[PDB]
């Protein structure tokens, strides 16, 4: 039996636990409830090999910073995520998130997260976010983010689509079996 360890981090609200749930359940949940720390199990094939790996959800809310980093401890793969409606959230990546994962997890491969990729061509999104002179984050504003962090992948998805939800994790486990070669 392959175990790997993922810890999901980013802005709260930023979509992490609909994307854990999509992937290892495979419903989108039909209610919001802020994470304190939860963790799942997804059973993930990649290149003949599988992978019980171990999904580590974490609050994004800064209420619960001073905990947090106990998810962080033997991980294998971090994603840090934000939302493609929030150019806040992307900012933050930069601000909070990638000092906070360096300090606990030096040497792991982390992937870049665009969630909520179903709100960037959404007319309603759109017009709201116009109201306060903001536009939805593009493919090319997260790459370069992606490059400063050090990030090894940018991958977009919508855990409501189900859009580019397997790539995301399918990455993060082969990136995982790199980490830790036993
Ligand atoms: N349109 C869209 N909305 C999403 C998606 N994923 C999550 N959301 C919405 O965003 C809100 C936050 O979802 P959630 O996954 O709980 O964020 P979170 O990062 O886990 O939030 P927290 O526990 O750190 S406070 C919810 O209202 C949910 O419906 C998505 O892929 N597309
Ligand atoms: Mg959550």
């Amino acid at each position: 039996e392959i175990r790997r360890k993922l810890v999901i981090v980013g802005d709260g609200a930023c979509g992490k636990t609909c994307l854990l749930i999509v992937n290892s359940k495979g419903t989108f949940p039909e209610v919001y409830v802020p994470t304190v720390f939860e963790n799942y199990v997804a059973d993930v094939e990649v290149d003949g090999k599988h992978v019980e790996l171990a999904l580590w959800d974490t609050a994004g809310q800064e209420d619960y910073d001073r905990l947090r980093p106990l998810s962080y401890p033997d991980s294998h793969v971090i994603l840090i995520c934000f939302a493609i409606d929030s150019p806040d959230s992307l900012d933050n990546v930069q601000e909070k998130w990638i000092s906070e994962v360096l300090h606990f997890c030096q040497g792991l491969p982390i992937i870049l997260v665009g969630c909520k990729k179903d709100l960037r061509h959404d007319p309603k999104t759109i017009e709201e976010l116009h109201k306060t002179s903001q536009k939805p984050v593009t493919p090319e504003q997260g790459e370069e983010v992606r490059k400063k962090i050090g990030a090894y992948k940018y991958l977009e998805c919508s855990a409501r689509t189900n859009e580019g939800v397997r790539e995301v994790f399918e990455a993060a486990t082969r990136a995982a079996l790199l980490t830790k070669t036993h």
